């Protein structure tokens, strides 16, 4: 028989176990029919997240899926006769994890740093600031990151005084004023949100150095 793949969000939960599909075979009319199911996750690890019910052929999930450790599973059903002989060919199982939204993007340092002449102008680039998330960027943006600025310190000749592109996390001199004399260096606080800026919020610190 054929069982066409199967999608399934991750995290989800139950109940369980759930029914996702039942397998069927032709030859349940000259006996009776006792189901099994093979390969990773059912027999081999990870062991036990999928199952099919012996009698009826359930298909069953036991637990809920991570589309962050495995996002696919291949697995293999098996029709055997009471009197033990298989009755149908192996049956190919697709099942497809489904992205859910649940990682924080993650900046790939702790302190990014950079300098500029003391005279650059308004609308010069420092830096680029990087967060990556583990989530689908693909169909959602579970996985898409909106930079942002925290806070700036400290806060002479005036607060606000650099921007940070939203989607390539560029950061930029906006304002006039800088002195290395009077403020050598600005400790940004800086921010990567995922969903676009609507989820969650990671910080990072950008250290700019303003050359004489
Ligand atoms: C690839 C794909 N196709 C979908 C169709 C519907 C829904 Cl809700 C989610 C998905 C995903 C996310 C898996 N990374
Ligand atoms: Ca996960
Ligand atoms: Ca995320
Ligand atoms: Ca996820
Ligand atoms: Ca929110």
């Amino acid at each position: 028989w054929v069982v066409a793949p199967i999608s399934v969000p991750e995290n989800g939960k139950g109940p369980f176990p759930q029914r996702l599909n039942q397998l069927k075979s032709n030859k349940d009319r000259d006996t009776k029919i006792f189901y099994s199911i093979t390969g990773p996750g059912a027999d081999s690890p990870p062991e036990g997240v999928f199952a099919v019910e012996k009698e009826t052929g359930w298909l069953l999930l036991n637990k809920p899926l991570d589309r962050e450790e495995i996002a696919k599973y291949e697995l293999f059903g098996h029709a055997v006769s009471e009197n033990g002989a298989s009755v149908e060919d192996p049956m190919n199982i697709s099942i497809i994890v489904t992205d859910q939204n649940d990682h924080k993007p993650k900046f790939t340092q702790d302190t990014f740093r950079g300098s500029v002449l003391e005279g650059v102008l308004p609308g010069t680039s420092v830096m680029q600031v990087t967060a990556t998330d583990e989530d689908d960027a693909i169909y959602t943006y579970n996985g898409v990151v909106a930079y942002s600025i925290h806070s700036q310190e400290p806060k002479d000749p005036h607060d606000l005084m650099f921007t940070i592109h939203r989607s390539t996390g560029t950061i930029s001199v906006i304002s006039s004023g800088l002195d290395r004399e009077k403020v050598p260096e600005y400790t940004l606080t800086i921010q990567a949100t995922d969903m676009d800026g609507d989820g969650s919020t990671t910080t990072a610190v950008a250290v700019v150095e303003i050359l004489d």
